[PDB]
């Protein structure tokens, strides 16, 4: 895999859940809750393309099934978390606000998770 | 839910997972890396069947789902740290030890973030 563009994506993505955090409740507008969901799942879909090619390469077994379960980690990550996103656009609260924050760690790991195992030495 | 249980099982998660990174590649037995990975299973069945109660509960439909989306976060999460811990059984090495606390985090978050949205004050 090419370990500057997956250390690339993983940064996006903690730089969009540091959007949910630093951006008070007022300042979440459709359009801003919308940039950051649209560039979470950009880095998603690259990262899911670039782990489908290393599983494509390794001749291990182990390898094929992680990238496997690590991708689906992260979708379900994505999933809990743009759900959070949704809510606090059509029911703004502090709460759901929070929400977004509690459910950002999740996808911040499976991410993290992923590509360090894909950088690897042997990638 | 139960304040009370919902957090020791999060404590015990926490625990199981502390334990396959304090332990050195050389103690990393058959039977320690089974007591570890029965005690995760445990854990987290309770914490599906405390969240499947607290689904039966809450009128409101964001809440239902987020319940069902926080469970199979978990369980993903799980399946991906599973796998390293038998790997790390049939083909030991620092490597594969390292790949245990990798995919530890996304679990830990993914418990973190289901008690926590089960705590939230209306439950």
């Amino acid at each position: 895999v090419d370990r500057y563009r997956v250390t690339r994506c993983r940064h996006e993505v903690e730089q969009g859940c540091a959007v949910l955090r630093a951006t008070p409740l007022a300042d979440m507008t459709p359009q801003l809750l919308l940039e950051v969901s649209q560039g979470l799942s950009r880095n998603l879909k690259f990262l899911t393309d670039a782990c489908a090619l290393a599983s494509d390469k390794s001749r291990d077994r182990f390898s094929r099934e992680q990238f496997k379960l690590g991708v689906k980690c992260m979708s379900t990550s994505a999933s809990a978390l743009l759900a959070c996103v949704r809510e606090v656009k059509v029911a703004p609260s502090e709460l759901a606000r929070s929400r977004c924050a509690l459910f950002s760690g999740p996808l911040v790991q499976a991410v993290s998770a992923l590509v360090g195992f894909a950088t690897e030495p042997q990638f």
